[PDB]
């Protein structure tokens, strides 16, 4: 099927459910952390760790520069 996206690029309202990582390797910890794509994709080997499930909207996809692996170009 398909390769699964960064959920940005489905979160169609500002927050979505969902399941989401903390990456220490990018200092993005406590209220920054990264979508399940992202945690395998863009973070792939970068010290990873689930943060937990509920509203979000994932700051590796968002980031203005474009450097998510994981996004439609
Ligand atoms: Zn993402
Ligand atoms: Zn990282
Ligand atoms: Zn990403």
């Amino acid at each position: 099927g398909h390769m699964k996206l960064c959920t940005f690029t489905i979160t169609q309202k500002e927050f979505m459910n969902q399941h989401w990582y903390h990456c220490h390797t990018c200092k993005m910890v406590d209220g920054v952390g990264v979508c399940t794509v992202c945690a395998k994709v863009c973070h792939k080997d970068h010290e990873i760790s689930y943060a937990k499930y509920g509203s979000f909207f994932c700051d590796c996809g968002a980031k203005e520069d474009g450097s998510c692996l994981a996004l439609v170009k």
